[PDB]
Parts: structure tokens; C-alpha cells; sequence
């Protein structure tokens, strides 16, 4: 679920404030996305966007108002490492991993202040 | 989700082992149920059974393999009191409460060893 993602990032990047940091960054971190990611962190976001698009195509998973962000799963955060509970159902397991993958992704990528609030109508 | 229910009970009745305790008790604690509950604890179970039946009728909620036991929600257990996370979606919120209600229910009801493994084909 969205509230769990922010907390997974905080989990992964202790020194961060996701809302502020990754929202409206590059071409993909933020609602929608278009064009080609402007950097590596942005590509992390694009890849997550795509994860959620796949999720949506699981004929067996039918998310509330078709929004995967609405699905709550079970994960643990212990000293920088994220684990998705193995008891999550197949749909939850799937969203869990998209989130987990994005967080690690964000962790290892270089952040560019320049790319925050970009003029997407022009560079994406 | 089922694994969260057992742990909610343990939460509510520290001195217990749910699996053993409440599984195959009376007419309703256990898969199915028929007849009239044999006591108060059994009625707790019947009421939960009914909760899950209602759940199933939410045109907006479409559980994996139609089994509400498969839905994982977010709750907290702090010193005997159970809280369902307010950020659970409407479907999860619903299953959360059925579970929460059953647990309190089990807590305040008298347990009868007699009623464990009953001859349901005869008394239910
Ligand atoms: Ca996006
Ligand atoms: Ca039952
Ligand atoms: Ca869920």
C-alpha cells in the first residue's frame, strides 16, 4: 500500500524523507511519467511504474478501484534489509516486490537536485 | 489473513495456542459449521463465520480464490488491545474487524473442554 512504500524507503535510506525526496523527481518519480528517464534514480521509478502496470495485468488480482497502491502486504524492516513476508498472497507478494525493488533501487542510485521538479512538459 | 488471526488471538489470550484451542471446537470454530452453536465461545465462531460470509458479498471486494482468509491487512497488538490500521483499504478494514471482533469475543467467553472435537454429525 502507498503508506508502506514510503516507510520501506525510509527503511532503506534512513536519512531520507521520501515524500519530499522522490515525489516529482525526473520524468517518472511522481504520478504518470512519459519520455525517457533523465537519470538512474528516475529509471528506478520508471521500472516501478512498469511493475505496477504488470501487476494490473494479473487476471487473478483485482485491486480496489484498480489501484495497486491500495494493497497492503506484510514486510519487515531490519537494519537496512527488506523482507516481504512469505505469507502475503500472490497479489500482495507481487506489489511487495515492486516496492522492495524500488527501495533498493533508490538506495544505490545517485540523486541530482537538478532533476527535482523538472519541466516535464519540455524534457520528458 | 489466517496467519494474522492466530497471532491476534495469541495477542488477546497470551496464555493460548489457538491452533489447538479454537480449531475444531463446538459447531462453528473450524471449517464449516451447521446447527446452533453449543455455547458462547462457539457463538463467537459462528458470528465470525457470518462476518466472512458478509465480506464475500462486498461487490467491491474480490478476494483471491474468493477466500477472505487470504487477505492480509495491518493491525497492531499492544498489551492486550488490538487496533486495525486505519490505512487498510475498505476490504482489509472489513476482514480486520471480523478478526478483531472474534479475538475479543474468544477472550471474554468461557471455554468448555467438553466441547472440543464434538461429534458434529450428531449434535450440530
Ligand atoms: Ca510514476
Ligand atoms: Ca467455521
Ligand atoms: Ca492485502
Amino acid at each position: 500500500a502507498l503508506w508502506q512504500f514510503r516507510s520501506m524507503i525510509k527503511c532503506a535510506i534512513p536519512g531520507s524523507h521520501p515524500l519530499m525526496d522522490f515525489n516529482n523527481y525526473g520524468c517518472y518519480c511522481g504520478l504518470g511519467g512519459s519520455g525517457t528517464p533523465v537519470d538512474e534514480l528516475d529509471r528506478c521509478c520508471e521500472t516501478h511504474d512498469n511493475c505496477y502496470r504488470d501487476a494490473k495485468n494479473l487476471d487473478s488480482c483485482k485491486f480496489l478501484v484498480d489501484n495497486p497502491y491500495t494493497e497492503s502486504y506484510s514486510y519487515s524492516c531490519s537494519n537496512t534489509e527488506i523482507t516481504c513476508n512469505s505469507k502475503n498472497n500472490a497479489c500482495e507478494a507481487f506489489i511487495c516486490n515492486c516496492d522492495r525493488n524500488a527501495a533498493i533501487c533508490f538506495s544505490k542510485a545517485p540523486y541530482n537536485k537538478e532533476h527535482k521538479n523538472l519541466d516535464t512538459k519540455k524534457y520528458c
